[PDB]
């Protein structure tokens, strides 16, 4: 009943290889997606090393440069660009055609990541840093890596909007088995809380009663307990505030999927929804507040390897390894019909029209 309609638009906004993309640099060590606004990727044409970028808002016309480096992240709201060539990184100002800064580490960087719109995140074997992009300062290092995540693929980097807290994701092979390893560190209490997950994010979340916002980490993971999320809130919540009640929800897989797992986690501000993606190409949408799943589907032939939030929509836009460019957001005008008729929980179809955020 009422199967025509979903909770969920999905869109295809780009085919890489149609922009002369080669399919072979279609993936997470040359394709980078920091933000919604820019595809960079790295690609060698006979011995030429180049850097392509798309430009999402004039994709038609991607520029391609010949320049040699080992990373290059676009600054996720600026024509700022990242580059980095052994142990040297650089910043540059692209719109006009200067270096911004440049710094020259002692220890290899194996991730690196823009987590605002001025400060870019490096992960090294033993620890992280942030790095402004403005002025002279030096990266500054807020925290040691955990021992649990020695021998790790750095597959994540993300902190709260605050930048109170931070979170460092890898994952290891463990006979057949991807395991996730994660750390979470508090900024404030300098401590570090080794967890067992493979996809997460953080959110703000206006409890009802509640003047303030909470800090909320959700992460999920798929362990030999089977697939979990979790909600949960992170620090003393603010004064005057009620704390969150803790949500511990199970992360459905089929039969056929024994394999699967999450990969990717992006959180709707506008409509307090989780988009978790699998390894296989799903998508899951989980209410923030609950944790109750509202609908699942698989919507990508291909291993979708880099996220980000989809700001006009508050949705999460990803890459697959074919190079589809592909989007999930909420169906505003739908989303409430089919809690009602399909999911048959009115509990959450009142709570949302309550949030009036559709
Ligand atoms: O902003 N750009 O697109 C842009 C910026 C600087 C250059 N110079 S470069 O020698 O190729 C260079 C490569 C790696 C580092 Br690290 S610096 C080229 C392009």
């Amino acid at each position: 009943f009422m199967a025509q309609i979903l909770p969920i638009r999905f869109q295809e906004h780009l085919q890489l290889q149609n922009l002369g993309i080669n399919p072979a640099n279609i993936g997470f060590s040359t394709l980078t997606m920091e933000s919604d606004k820019f595809i960079c990727i790295r690609e060698k044409v006979g011995e030429q090393a180049q850097v392509v970028i798309i430009d999402m808002n004039d994709p038609s016309n991607p520029i391609r440069r010949p320049i040699s480096a080992d990373s290059a992240i676009m600054n996720p709201a600026s024509k700022v660009i990242a580059l980095k060539a052994g142990k040297t990184l650089q910043i540059f100002n692209i719109e006009m055609k200067s270096k911004m800064k440049a710094h020259t580490m002692t220890d290899d960087v194996t991730f690196w990541k823009w987590i605002s719109l001025n400060t870019v995140a490096l992960v090294t074997d033993n620890a992280v840093y942030h790095w402004s992009m403005e002025g002279e300062s030096q990266p500054v290092k807020m925290f040691d890596r955990h021992s649990s995540l020695a021998g790790c693929q750095i597959i994540n980097y993300r902190t709260d909007a605050k930048q109170k807290w931070l979170l460092l994701t890898g994952i290891s092979a463990q006979q057949n088995r991807v395991v996730g390893a994660m750390q979470l560190y508090s900024v404030d209490r300098k401590v570090s809380q080794p967890i067992e997950g493979h996809a997460a994010s953080f959110a703000q979340f206006k409890m009802e009663g509640n003047a303030e916002e909470s800090t909320l980490f959700c992460f999920a993971v798929r362990g030999q307990a089977g697939g979990k999320l979790h909600i949960i809130e992170v620090g003393t919540p603010p004064t005057g505030n009620q704390p969150f009640p803790k949500k511990a929800v199970d992360v459905f897989f089929p039969p056929e999927a024994q394999n699967d797992f999450p990969v990717a986690m992006q959180i709707s501000e506008k409509h307090d929804v989780v988009f978790l993606i699998t390894k296989y190409g799903y998508i899951h949408l989980y209410d923030l507040e609950t944790g109750t799943c509202i609908y699942m589907n698989r919507i990508s032939g291909e291993t979708i390897f880099v996220t980000a939030p989809h700001e006009a929509t508050a949705g999460i836009i990803g890459v697959n390894r074919k190079g589809q460019v592909l989007s999930v957001c909420v169906e505003e005008e739908n989303i409430i019909p089919y809690i009602t008729n399909v999911l048959q929980n009115p509990d959450l179809a009142l709570r949302m029209a309550v949030r009036n955020n559709l």
